């Protein structure tokens, strides 16, 4: 029954965007074929200190298939400032800058 974090290295489909109300919408493309799996994924305040900050709005994100190159949006809520979104662990971690204004 249960799923556990998905082990493989994910990719940017569609880089994080603006969604006009604070938050980000990105895609995520990945590329194992232990789905369904639970997708690692947070905001950091930057890569040596991956204490979670923001907020997710889309929340627990799963990979749905065991099948690979399947896409999964999500959508973030950044801190003021500057972030990093990261995806993944160890040297499977891929990460995309942030900058947010007020």
């Amino acid at each position: 029954t249960t799923y556990s974090m998905c082990t493989e290295k994910f990719s940017f489909a569609k880089n994080p965007a603006d969604t006009g109300h604070g938050t980000v919408v990105l895609e995520l493309q990945y590329t194992g074929s232990d789905g369904p799996c639970k997708i690692p994924i947070s905001i950091v305040a930057s890569l040596s200190d991956l204490t979670p900050i923001g907020r997710m709005v889309t929340a627990n994100p799963y990979v749905a298939s065991s099948e690979a190159n399947a896409k999964v949006l999500v959508e973030m809520e950044p801190p003021f400032g500057d972030s990093y979104i990261v995806v993944g662990r160890g040297d499977k971690q891929i990460n995309h800058h942030w900058h947010k204004a007020g």
